[PDB]
């Protein structure tokens, strides 16, 4: 459906705009320049690449244009590399927040700029490795479906499920790229929520009653509700599609309809617009820099059209 195409491109636009806004905001505002926001900006940079490249490629993965088998496989693998990078760098934000809340005394000496650049280098090496695995031999290109070839000789209708094996999708891709990060981000959230709960408990003993503690609680509560949003949206966005993959593979009896496939693919991509944008938006310092960039842009654009009194 062209309804799928337009929704897909609408999301691609929002993915670029929101995340460019996050990258501009960190580049302009001096106060936003800390190690946490290197992770935020890396997730944002990975989201831009999803919007600019991965989403267009994922549309071609549905249109079924005629291509060589491995060339079609190449396009599908690149979707996987670019989406994985967006997941792994989002996970880095979560891990950074965990170390901030659990070990606040040692955070600065521990999460240094050199180490942060190392963590995101690993994210890409991970995304390349998992995403390009089907290219090294784990593919369906041994038996190209030539019945559908009206394609030329040695060409196939370029479909994801045609070229990418479902045992790779379920055993490797779903496990490594969705479930494990989701389980870890959930783990991180539960611990951050726990710390905040225990903190409030010990303030109720009121030995001070507390003002150093008062802000600590506010930090932990803020971090708790931010990570609830990250994880909740991540699960809402990525689980439906991958469960369908487990549906298709683990249950060869029972297949999902076409409209449902598109909806799930679209949902998978919308994680790139909301994560980590909503996390960023939730910080007041991000929100006020957003307002300044937007308002400045609108005023610089509208001023030539604004007539003086005479
Ligand atoms: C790292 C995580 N990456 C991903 O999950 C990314 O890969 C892609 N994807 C992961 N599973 C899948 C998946 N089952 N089908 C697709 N498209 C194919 C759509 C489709 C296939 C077959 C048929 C029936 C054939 C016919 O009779 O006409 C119709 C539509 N893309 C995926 C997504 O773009 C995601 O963002």
């Amino acid at each position: 459906s062209s309804v799928y195409i337009t929704v897909e491109l609408a999301i691609a636009v929002l993915a670029i705009l929101g995340n460019v806004l996050v990258c501009w905001a960190v580049w302009l505002n001096s106060n936003l320049q800390n190690v946490t926001n290197y992770f935020v900006v890396s997730a944002a940079a990975a989201d831009i690449l999803v919007g600019v490249l991965a989403i267009p490629f994922a549309i071609a993965i549905s249109t079924g244009f005629c291509a060589a088998c491995h060339g079609c496989l190449f396009i599908a693998c690149f979707v996987l590399v670019l989406t994985a990078s967006s997941i792994f760098s989002l996970l880095a934000i979560a891990i950074d927040r965990y170390i901030a809340i659990r070990i606040p005394l040692r955070y600065n000496g521990l999460v240094t700029g050199t180490r942060a650049k190392g963590i995101i280098a690993i994210c890409w090496v991970l995304s390349f490795a998992i995403g390009l695995t089907p290219m090294l031999g784990w593919n369906n290109c041994g038996q190209p479906k030539e019945g559908k070839a009206g394609c030329g000789e040695g060409q196939v209708a370029c479909l994801f499920e045609d070229v990418v094996p479902m045992n790779y999708m379920v055993y490797f891709n779903f496990f490594a790229c969705v479930l494990v990060p989701l389980l870890l981000m959930l783990g991180v959230y539960l611990r951050i929520f726990l710390a905040a709960r225990r903190q409030l408990k010990q303030m109720e003993s009121q030995p001070l009653p507390g003002e150093r503690a008062r802000s600590t609680l506010q930090k932990e509560v803020h971090a708790a509700k931010s990570l609830a949003i990250i994880v909740g949206l991540f699960a809402l966005c990525w689980l439906p599609l991958h469960i369908i993959n487990c549906f298709t593979f683990f249950c060869p009896d029972c297949h999902a309809p076409l409209w449902l496939m598109y909806l799930a693919i679209v949902l998978s991509h919308t994680n790139s617009v909301v994560n980590p944008f909503i996390y960023a938006y939730r910080i007041r310092e991000f929100r006020q820099t957003f307002r300044k960039i937007i308002r400045s842009h609108v005023l610089r654009q509208q001023e030539p059209f604004k007539a003086a009194a005479a």
